[PDB]
């Protein structure tokens, strides 16, 4: 596990990528690690954007399925040739696959500008695959052809530059303190969970537990934020405002809309609450708790090329899509996708940013009754 250890890099808040070798003779791209989607999708024509980009008629290998994929979104689209080709991750395991891989020839608003990634990995299941079901995601093509067992962990370390690990077929100890605590997957698709309770300080949010996970409840990396439902969201910015009320701030703040200062370097850590997200356990009536500090919510100003000091970006979000859990979340913890047991693991990471006087944990057992109530249909 020793060499897939900082595999892993990327700018601030443009992702995770991972070094990956497609077609024969091998081509070198940078794609990025995504828990949110199930295609292994890489740019194949020059876009002004992209450093590199796949080009499927240098390879012998590579093998034209006949038909096309078209994936909308919200702001726009990408497109391209389904195919095959013969993939391997240099600082991963040592095999070759045969996988899926979709040619993007034509994308609108979905590669970003400065980045240094030119695709996708789609590390979730087939259910969310493109055109449909039928088209086997890279992990699933990975299993199947090897003897890599089924799961692959996270940890994102986050810092402009920023490293991490992408262990697959296993977990790195050393990697994570304290103990690992899993939730089971609720429904094969996106890697969904299930959030039972929400404290704040160790204050209960009082909230429906299904309006936690309304109308669903993610684990994403190719999200920055933790992005709550709108009433979720809605409580939780008005607790964090009343155990920081010592400091007023403007109410585009909380929007994500204006920064806030401090003379360097401190800072006042303490006014801001701790949280802690109860999610469902493996046994009935079984529950743990995640806790993340202020520092994982609060992150220092993206691109300041013109402000210095010390400033922050309030990283928590309103969705109406559900609860992601991107790296706000994950940077805080050593995530361990066991997909072989249905099931995600959480541990406080080796490379979480921890305050003087608080720590962030993985707790358990709690008791917790109709945990499957909290899920929504
Ligand atoms: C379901 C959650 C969203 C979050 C998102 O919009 N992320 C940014 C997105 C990541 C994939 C490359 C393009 C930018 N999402 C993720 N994780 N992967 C996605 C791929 C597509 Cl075609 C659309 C939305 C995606």
């Amino acid at each position: 596990f020793v060499e897939m250890v900082d595999n892993l890099r990327g700018k601030s808040g443009q992702g995770y990528y991972v070094e990956m070798t497609v077609g024969s003779p091998p081509q070198t791209l940078n794609i990025l690690v995504d828990t949110g989607s199930s295609n292994f999708a890489v740019g194949a024509a020059p876009h002004p954007f992209l450093h590199r980009y796949y080009q499927r008629q240098l390879s012998s290998t590579y093998r034209d399925l006949r038909k096309g994929v078209y994936v909308p979104y919200t702001q726009g689209k990408w497109e391209g040739e389904l195919g095959t080709d013969l993939v391997s991750i240099p600082h991963g395991p040592n095999v070759t696959v045969r996988a899926n891989i979709a040619a993007i020839t034509e994308s609108d608003k979905f590669f970003i500008n400065g980045s240094n990634w030119e695709g996708i990995l789609g590390l979730a299941y087939a259910e969310i695959a493109r055109p449909d079901d039928s088209l086997e995601p890279f992990f699933d093509s990975l299993v199947k052809q090897t003897h890599v067992p089924n799961l692959f962990s996270l940890q994102l370390c986050g810092a402009a530059s920023v490293g991490g690990s992408m262990i697959i077929g296993g977990i790195d100890h050393s990697l994570y303190t304290g103990s690992l605590w899993y939730t089971p997957i609720r429904r094969e698709w996106y890697y969904e969970v299930i959030i039972v309770r929400v404290e704040i300080n160790g204050q209960d949010l009082k909230m429906d537990c299904k309006e936690y996970n309304y109308d669903k409840s993610i684990v994403d990396s190719g999200t920055t934020n933790l992005r709550l439902p709108k009433k979720v969201f809605e409580a939780a910015v008005k607790s964090i405002k009343a155990a920081s009320s010592t400091e007023k701030f403007p109410d585009g703040f909380w929007l994500g809309e204006q920064l806030v200062c401090w003379q360097a370097g401190t800072t006042p850590w303490n006014i801001f609450p701790v949280i802690s997200l109860y999610l469902m356990g493996e046994v009935t009536n079984q529950s743990f708790r995640i806790t993340i500090l202020p520092q994982q919510y609060l992150r220092p100003v993206e691109d300041v090329a013109t402000s210095q000091d010390d400033c922050y970006k309030f990283a928590i979000s309103q969705s109406s899509t559900g609860t992601v859990m991107g790296a706000v979340i994950m940077e805080g913890f050593y995530v361990v996708f066991d997909r072989a047991r249905k099931r995600i693991g959480f541990a406080v990471s080796a490379c979480h940013v921890h305050d003087e006087f608080r720590t962030a944990a993985v707790e358990g057992p709690f008791v917790t009754l109709d945990m499957e109530d909290c899920g929504y249909n």
